[PDB]
């Protein structure tokens, strides 16, 4: 640790501290997070080297002290911020639309790794003035905001999988198109009741096996689906047709982030530069 100054606390991430640093030898600024079991160190050695141009670079692992730091690119820019900054105007079409391609990148790599994010939400996508997106806390997780909760999860599978970071970036989506969260619940209940009320109470039908999920009641209320023309105004259908797919109850049947990218939203896909207020 000797060899990093502190700069600033830019955030407290769901393990520790976060802090833009200084490498008093290489001069190399960095984003430092303050988090030892075996497995831990195991699994974090692994995320190393996991390297992808839309997932935010682990430099080093440094364990002290029984202490754990560790090391990443820095980043001057999240969406959480950025979204905020744009929210009187909304962020383009074309560069939400870019931002979502990125990230779909980013999350095709990470799966194809068998690695999952379970943990995406604005504040860990993080910009930069070349119009790139990356993910932040990749890996990490294998009031906390429960927003872009997947379903499964609220219902007790123990199991879930890749489809949990479609989810979540489908409500994202949504959140960039709309300029509100989609379903800002603030109790795991709460959170369920919103995602009914919006996209209907889950059955057999949409979601064989739903009924039997440990968490499941035959007592929740039944609400309809509505329509997503009403649920993210004014998105065309190729985009509305993309986030019902990222939105399906059904972890099974929910697109992936391969299949994703080839959707027809993403045919006339662009690279452009935000405008970044450092
Ligand atoms: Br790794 C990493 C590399 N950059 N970075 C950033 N940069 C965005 C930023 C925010 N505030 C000031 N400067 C830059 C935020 C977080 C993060 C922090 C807290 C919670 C979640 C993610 C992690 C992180």
């Amino acid at each position: 640790m000797e060899n990093f100054q502190k700069v600033e606390k830019i955030g407290e991430g769901t393990y520790g501290v976060v802090y833009k640093a200084r490498n008093k030898l290489t001069g190399e600024v960095v984003a430092l997070k303050k988090i030892v079991p075996s497995t831990a160190i195991r699994e974090i050695s692994l995320l190393k080297e996991l390297n992808h141009p839309n997932i935010v670079k682990l430099l080093d692992v440094i364990h002290t002290e029984n202490k754990l730091y560790l090391v990443f690119e820095f980043l001057h820019q999240d969406l959480k911020k950025f979204m905020d900054a744009s929210a009187l105007t909304g962020i383009p079409l074309p560069l939400i639309k870019s931002y979502l391609f990125q990230l779909l990148q980013g999350l095709a790599f990470c799966h194809s790794h068998r690695v999952l994010h379970r943990d995406l939400k604005p504040q860990n996508l993080l910009i930069n003035t070349e119009g790139a997106i990356k993910l932040a806390d990749f890996g990490l997780a294998r009031v906390v905001t429960l927003w872009y909760r997947a379903p499964e999860i609220l219902l007790g599978c123990k199991y879930y999988s890749t489809a949990v970071d479609i989810w979540s970036l489908g409500c994202i989506f949504a959140e960039m198109v709309t300029r509100r969260a989609l379903f800002p619940g603030d109790s795991e209940i709460d959170q369920l009741f919103r995602i009914f009320r919006t996209l209907g109470t889950p059955d057999e039908v949409v979601w064989p096996g739903v009924t039997s999920m440990p968490d499941y009641k035959p007592s929740f209320p039944k609400w309809a689906r509505q329509d997503f023309s009403k649920v993210v105004p004014p998105l065309d259908e190729d985009g509305r047709s993309l986030l019902s797919q990222m939105l399906h109850y059904d972890p099974n049947k929910r697109i992936s982030a391969k299949a994703a990218l080839a959707h027809p939203f993403f045919q006339d896909v662009t690279k452009p530069v935000p405008h970044l207020r450092l």
